[PDB]
């Protein structure tokens, strides 16, 4: 949406309704028995047992992979064996998000650039860091983040594409950075409605 050269927002809008609304929004979409709490075990299952194995993951790519959403849902806070309610949740995404924004303005890789890195490598079939517009569906379907063909189309037309067509990880994670961690405007629309603003 802002071209390659675009420079990461690096400050914080946790008051923001539009970043509660995205957090909220995917909390009560992990909190798949709606009891109002999730865990580090939730996660990973998702992750490792239904996700990389439908979409064709070799063990250690499932590995690597669950190692970065360990990584991950443990920097907002969550543990293997221990649960985690709404007020607790959003307050660890504010120190994920504050600890993620330093890390970048630092020149040190985000755990959710490693995350991505580890999940194109399994849905990336041609291998070069970029993922098709059916990839892409089949992965967001998967998961369950999104569930229409037409909110995968609204990612692509909101990202900076390459030559061929295709959605680098590059991209998705300054898109990433400013959806989940900054506010920041220019990334708003990125899931096409799926997850809001
Ligand atoms: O970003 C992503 N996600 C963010 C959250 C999430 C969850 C809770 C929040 O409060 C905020 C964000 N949940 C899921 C889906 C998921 C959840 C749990 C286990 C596996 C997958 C998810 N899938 C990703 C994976 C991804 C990562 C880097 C990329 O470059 C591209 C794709 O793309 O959408």
């Amino acid at each position: 949406s802002m071209g390659s050269r675009y420079a990461v927002k690096l400050d914080t809008d946790f008051d923001n309704p539009k970043w509660i609304a995205r957090h909220k929004h995917m909390f009560n979409f992990l909190d798949i028995n709606s009891n109002g709490q999730i865990n580090l075990n939730e996660m990973v299952h998702k992750a490792s047992n239904i996700i990389c194995k439908k979409l064709g993951a070799t063990e250690e790519q499932t590995r690597r992979h669950q190692k970065c959403v360990e990584d991950f849902f443990g920097g907002a806070g969550l543990e293997y064996d221990k649960d985690t309610t709404w007020p607790e949740y959003i307050e660890g995404w504010k120190r994920l998000a504050k600890t993620e924004l330093e890390r970048h303005s630092k020149n040190r890789v985000t755990l959710i650039r490693l995350w991505g890195d580890a999940l194109f490598d399994i849905i990336d079939k041609d291998g070069n860091g970029s993922v098709s517009l059916d990839e892409w569906i089949q992965y967001t379907h998967c998961a369950g983040i999104q569930q229409s063909r037409g909110q995968c189309e609204a990612t692509f037309a909101h990202c900076d594409l390459d030559g061929d067509g295709k959605l680098d990880v590059d991209e998705m994670t300054r898109q990433h950075l400013g959806f989940w961690y900054s506010v920041d405007s220019t990334c708003e629309g990125l899931y096409g409605g799926a997850v809001p603003y």
